[PDB]
RNA sequence: GAAUUGACGG
């Protein structure tokens, strides 16, 4: 890195800020500084200045450069890949690729330029697939071969709120071939060094992107899981069960089960619910890790049979569960049961009973849900009634907005506690940005008019203020939705008071145009007989 | 629109 290189790359870069360059020209001048990294490229791409420069580069230049670097470059990709600035700089080289995915006439081009790649790689993968660098590096070309060039936190895998509500029940071709051949040498390791693969979090983050990219590719997923599971008709022979089982609590393998369980095909996800979950459900519940592997367990279960076995096993402790901290596991066995149609109403009262002891308890199970842990970490819980001001519990959100999905047959002791609660309890709900979710589910649930609307009605004198935040505009809609003419004309009559203000929020027009808040001020005899008309 | 209780970068 002689300063003639580093004044070379330095000037390429002032260029392309003082914005005189025009696109085509700029993407040029790209592709000649490509040129002059041959030779160079693992000293160039490493740097920890220059490297930024050669991203610009890689992102600017035309599709025959981008190919022609990455071929020059391969040889020392992977040496680049767990740097912790050429890792940045191979990141690059691979979202420009993406680019052209789209483009039909490039797709030879790109499989080139992916085959000099994986060949480096599957040459000798196990430290890269282990690097806090290459890790990215893997997951990011695992989802260019299967043609995904746009991001998902799923896919890298973090959480979202998208993946939890999936978990609750609430497309380019790709070069498969390319991405068989890449993973196929992601796996050909010994049984042990899988062993070490399910235990460090750097490659069972690749695993668990590859897994997620297989979402539906039995064939492979029949062949890739067993694997990465050492079992390899699909068997889990009785030592290797013990050992999946005890490895289970470990951060990184409970990740990775977790993908293993949602992709898994039937009859692979029968063999590892039986031989290695089936007598141990508890246990691994309470495990700050394990659990996550349970509640993804029990969102993928197929049949009755395994509903009454998680029922056994689980429900009696529902209680433990919340006091300790696993809503999750509590809200997954009850969102699959309204899924299979198995244990409903069982489920249901395990949950009454297991916040409400006492028959005098039960018109709470709201307000305990609400605040799930205010109530269970409560000093004196014979007293405790509401959290003045406390945002709301998440899981226990969740839950309550599964539980209003089941018929009303089942939920009884919900409806009548929901319904049932003080205005000011009912109001300060709502404005909650998960509360308001629990009023929308049993606004849309199969419960009475006349209940809906004895709620709806303990909401008058707070539409205006519910509507002024992006939550509760959806929630005063929703409201509105479910009226006769006179509470449609009492909600519109609060929305004009706040018609100013709420037209400056983000969702304010949407809603003051959806509910037609001009009529209703201007023409009121014709709103009203237009709102009739519904 | 609130998004679990346990991970990730020059």
């Amino acid at each position: 890195i002689d300063p003639e290189t580093s004044k070379y790359f330095s000037e390429i870069a002032n260029l392309f800020d003082s914005n005189e360059v025009e696109l085509e020209e700029r993407s040029v001048i790209c592709g000649n500084a490509l040129e002059e990294t041959r030779g160079r490229e693992y000293e160039i791409a490493t740097d920890y200045i220059i490297s930024h420069v050669l991203q610009t580069l890689l992102e600017g230049c035309e599709l025959d450069q981008l190919c022609s670097f990455i071929r020059n470059s391969a040889s020392v990709f992977p040496a680049i890949a767990m740097d912790r600035s050429g890792s940045h700089v191979a990141e690059s080289a691979l979202k420009s690729l993406a680019t052209h995915l789209e483009n039909p006439d490039a797709y030879s081009v790109i499989e080139e330029a992916l085959h000099s790649i994986c060949k480096v790689i599957v040459d000798n993968p196990l430290d890269m697939m282990c690097n806090c660098y290459g890790s990215h590096v893997l997951r990011r070309l695992l989802c260019l071969c299967k043609g995904v060039s746009l991001d998902s936190p799923e896919l890298y895998g973090a959480k979202s709120s998208k993946a939890l509500a999936k978990r609750l029940n609430l497309p380019h071709q790709g070069f498969p071939g390319m991405l068989t051949y890449l993973l196929s040498g992601l796996l050909s390791c010994s049984r042990e060094d899988m062993k070490y693969l399910q235990v460090d979090q750097y490659s069972s983050l690749v695993l668990q992107t590859a897994l997620r990219l297989m979402l539906k590719q039995d064939e492979q997923l029949l062949e890739i899981i067993p694997l990465i599971l050492r079992c390899n008709g699909f068997h889990i022979e009785t030592n290797v069960a013990k050992e999946i089982l005890e490895s289970m609590k470990d951060n990184s393998f409970s990740h990775l089960v977790e993908v293993i369980l949602e992709v898994a095909p039937e009859s692979l996800y029968n063999e590892m619910f039986n031989k290695v979950f089936k007598n141990s459900l508890f246990e691994l519940s309470v495990d700050r890790c394990a659990n996550f592997v349970i509640q993804a367990l029990i969102s993928h279960a197929r049949d009755q049979e395994q509903m009454g076995i998680m029922w056994e096993e689980l429900a009696p402790r529902f209680k433990d569960l919340l006091e300790q901290g696993k809503s999750g596991v509590v809200a997954s066995l009850i969102a699959v049961s309204q899924r299979l149609q198995s244990h409903e109403n069982k489920c249901c009262e395990a949950l009454v009973g297991a916040v409400c002891s006492t028959n005098e308890s039960r018109i709470s199970i709201l307000p305990r849900l609400l605040f799930l842990d205010y109530y269970f970490g409560c000093r004196d819980k014979s007293t405790w009634e509401w959290a003045p001001g406390a945002k709301m519990h998440v899981m226990g959100c969740l839950i309550l907005q599964g539980i209003f999905k089941f018929s009303s047959d089942h939920i009884q002791p919900y409806i009548t506690s929901l319904t049932s609660m003080k205005a000011e309890y009912i109001t300060e709900t709502a404005k909650d940005s998960s509360g308001a979710r629990v009023i929308e589910a049993f606004l849309a649930s199969d419960a009475a008019t006349k209940q809906k609307r004895r709620l709806i009605i303990k909401l008058r004198g707070h539409f205006g203020e519910l509507s002024l935040h992006t939550s509760g505009s959806f929630t005063v809609e929703k409201c509105f939705d479910a009226c006769n003419l006179t509470l449609r004309e009492a909600i519109a009559s609060e929305l004009l008071d706040v018609k100013v203000d709420l037209s400056k929020t983000k969702q304010g027009p949407y809603l003051l145009r959806k509910l037609d808040i001009d009529g209703y001020a201007s023409r009121p005899d014709q709103w009203k007989s237009r709102q009739e008309a519904k």
